[PDB]
């Protein structure tokens, strides 16, 4: 068998305190610590999300009644080991993939199905050949249609921004406040809607202390934000999600605890206290999460990441309560492994 | 500050009983979780020590009276978070880097230093555009001079290897046997001298139910060997070194605990119980041993990975001790970070 951290659950069906002895799956054609991109359509109608195959392909499953798997970008577009980030508006008719190249330049792709269309192509971001620090992850929010903002941490470790809209093509746009770490995991929401103008931009990063930390765009410019964890695990997986409830925007931040175990902060009306959603261990690595906003007013989300010991997860806030049957998603050939849990 | 669990030691200044309240350092040019590859001269006069940067480029660390950083590929040679794994024989004047193309393609990197040469260049290898598993890791041997033996994990997931010398190039060697983990470390070793033919070569490897395996080749062909850990971390790092010790080699096999600590198996005069090194939770990723025989009998270790919270380490066995003191090379820019221990997760 693998050997487990005694005091940890490695899945749903671990014992209640914590891993005995049980079976959990590898699928290998994950690559391992994949990084996720996601987006719920605002219907709740399908789901998406885009990962990296072992071949280091980007590949997207949607859920539309089921599970169909597919490849968005051949071997060789992508680094190995890229992070990835997605936007979806028109209300749900226009997706952009965001990514780096082997390079380390900002990358785009562009799937358009406005009016039965079925376009899929690299966008022009690619040819301003953005060069990012090499550990950069990615961030990206979209306003009043088709403006759009992506984030990436330059070569000097600040957050930059990137911009598109208005005629004006890609731009190089702000550069944000605070000091953060090397290689931050870093998600960015538009609190207001997706053709509104203009938005209420927020962003969740790392700093170089290790805590957690919040940059805010309103009208006036960007400032650091309220939002301060003082310690969280070094590179943390961090993202962020936000959709309308009872019409007002509900911010979820979730990150990694010591335990690798999902940690959430909500902010409705002021912020809430940090919460475990469950206390199975996943697989310390990108996790992202999305949400939508169902006919009554309340806020489903769905997170995506990496279960032990190789499974992508799809865990799921419906009619408010976490799901303890957590979903996986099967991307290619698995494997069957017994884990034991072993103690110092 | 950041968040480290609190019953494991991030460092050697940790305390007693875990870690409280300290500051570790974060290298930030050495790509997070890098492969490692290493080799002490058999003089034990150098070393050599070759990393991945955050770039993508490989690099390499030399010692001799002191560090010595240099770039041996530029970016865009090897795949982002490439395996690594390096042949030294000459005894000592001839180096070879294992490694993948970002096309997942077995590479080779030469350095040939005989009779007062600096020659750095690309390896037949590279040519016959061998592909692997894209989680392939990489072991490799030489023996009998400029035979070589480089192994690697191929698409159906069992362990392959391929061979050079006895003027044929590079052509496809034995598939081993036994059921290899997709994407576990591997390490092969030699435990006979640099010149002298046949070998007798010894690999470890991680298996499809975790458990810890070892690759056998004598005359007559490969079979699986004697030793077995029946349970081990998921994809454990994995590295093993072999020195004659009293004119029989000793093999030393290294792995991860659950804890992230070093464990250690001891071939010599049969196989010795596995034993932690020291109680220090390294970075669960690539380590690299070596070592090398004293002219008075005893062999020295070295073993290289990464430490809390990004930084090279080189662990030393030297006079029948492993030294208290675990140096860092720096390989670039840092920053120090405050770490602090913590129990349960709110
Ligand atoms: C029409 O241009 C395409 O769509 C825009 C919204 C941008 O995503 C642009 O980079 C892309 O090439
Ligand atoms: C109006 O200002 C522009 O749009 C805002 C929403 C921000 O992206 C800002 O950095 C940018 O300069
Ligand atoms: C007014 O306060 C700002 O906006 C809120 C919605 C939060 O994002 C808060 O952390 C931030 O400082
Ligand atoms: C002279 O040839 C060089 O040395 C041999 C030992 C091999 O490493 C070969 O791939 C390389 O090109
Ligand atoms: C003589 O046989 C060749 O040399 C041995 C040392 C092994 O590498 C074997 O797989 C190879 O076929
Ligand atoms: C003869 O036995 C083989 O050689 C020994 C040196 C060990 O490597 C042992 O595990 C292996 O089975």
């Amino acid at each position: 068998p693998v050997e487990f951290p005694k005091s940890l659950r490695a899945s749903s069906h671990s014992s209640e305190g914590g891993t005995t002895k049980e079976e959990d799956i590898y699928g290998y054609e994950l690559l391992y610590r994949s990084a996720f991109a996601s987006y719920i359509a605002p219907t709740g109608a399908w789901n998406l999300v885009w990962f990296q195959a072992a071949d280091g392909s980007i590949k997207q499953a949607r859920w539309y009644g089921e599970w169909v798997i597919s490849t968005v970008l051949a071997p060789g577009k992508a680094l190995q080991g890229t992070p990835l980030t997605a936007l979806l508006w028109g209300p749900q008719d226009t997706v952009r993939l965001y990514y780096l190249s082997p390079q380390f330049e900002l990358q785009e792709w562009c799937w358009d199905t406005k009016n039965g269309a079925d376009n899929k192509y690299d966008g022009a971001l690619n040819a301003a050949k953005v060069k990012v620090a090499p550990y950069s992850k990615l961030g990206a929010v979209s306003f009043g249609g088709a403006n759009l903002r992506v984030y990436y941490q330059g070569t000097n470790n600040k957050l930059e921004e990137y911009t598109f809209g208005g005629g004006q093509g890609w731009k190089k746009g702000a550069t944000l406040p605070g000091d953060p770490l090397p290689g931050t995991y870093i998600s960015f929401v538009n609190r207001n809607k997706w053709d509104a103008n203009p938005p209420s931009i927020r962003g969740y990063f790392q700093t170089v202390t290790g805590s957690l930390a919040e940059q805010v765009w309103e009208t006036g410019g960007w400032r650091i934000g309220q939002f301060v964890i003082p310690a969280a695990p070094f590179l943390t997986p961090i993202s962020a999600t936000v959709s309308p409830e009872k019409d007002f925007p509900k911010i979820h931040v979730y990150w990694l605890s010591v335990e690798s175990t999902i940690i959430e902060s909500v902010n409705w009306h002021g912020w809430k206290a940090p919460k475990q959603i469950d206390n199975i261990s996943v697989v310390k690595a990108d996790i992202s999460a999305t949400s939508f906003t169902r006919d009554d007013g309340t806020v489903d989300v769905r997170i995506y990441g990496t279960a032990q010991l190789n499974v992508l997860f799809e865990r799921i806030f419906r009619y408010g309560v976490w799901e303890e049957k957590i979903h996986s998603i099967s991307v290619g050939k698995e494997i069957p492994i017994e884990v034991v849990g072993v103690a110092a």
